[PDB]
Parts: structure tokens; sequence; C-alpha cells
């Protein structure tokens, strides 16, 4: 599935990212945008060390989902990365949420420091009713 715009600042706003560890809708938005251009089936092989990145976020295999096929991976989110294919995308969310448990926060993106960081994003969630 392929979100419009303000459906999916509706969508991440139902499920609790809002501020979610001090991170703003807009920052989701500027994060799903570049990342998958709001794509749930989007997907990028990373050749050099052979792990894959997942849907609306680009959640890599390495730490955060496990495909079976990612060499010395573990699943920090215990999820198969089948789940970020989904059109619903709550367990995408789920797992987001735990990347940005960690240290960097939603810099773990290097997406998101190269065009999100120190950036003007309101636009993102302009006339969303969020």
């Amino acid at each position: 599935k392929v979100f419009e715009r303000c459906e999916l600042a509706r969508t991440l706003k139902r499920l609790g990212m809002d501020g979610y560890r001090g991170i703003s809708l807009a920052n989701w938005m500027c994060l799903a945008k570049w990342e998958s251009a709001y794509n749930t089936r989007a997907t990028n092989y990373n050749a050099g060390d052979r792990s894959t990145d997942y849907g609306i976020f680009q959640i890599n295999s390495r730490y955060w989902c496990n495909d079976g096929k990612t060499p010395g991976a573990v699943n920090a989110c215990h999820l198969s990365c089948s789940a970020l294919l989904q059109d619903n995308i709550a367990d995408a969310v789920a797992c987001a949420k735990r990347v940005v448990r960690d240290p960097q926060g939603i810099r773990a993106w290097v997406a998101w420091r190269n065009r999100c960081q120190n950036r003007d994003v309101r636009q993102y969630v302009q006339g969303c009713g969020v």
C-alpha cells in the first residue's frame, strides 16, 4: 500500500507516534517519505552486507527483523520481516518504536539525518488535522 500524506499522518497518530520518545509526527512523516515514499512494500537489498531494508520505514534485517537469510542477524523487534510488508502498519510502527528506544533515537536512520534533521518539516503534517 502507498499512503497519501495526510492519511498516513492520521494513521501514525492513531498508533501513538505523535511525540513518541520526543519525536514529532512531522519527523516520522519526513522519515517515511524519504525512506519509502510512503510505500509499505518498499524493499532494498544491500549486497555489501547481505541485509535487506523492509517496508515504509525501511527497517534493516541485520538487527531488527528476521528474514532467515541475513548472516549473523538478530531480531530486536521480534517480527518476521514479512510483518513489515503489510498494508496495515501497526507492526511496522511497533518496530519503529523499538528502534527509537535505543541510544540514537530517530537518528538511527541515516536518511532522517540527511533530509529531516535541522530541516523545516512543517509541510508534512500541514492540513492533516493532527
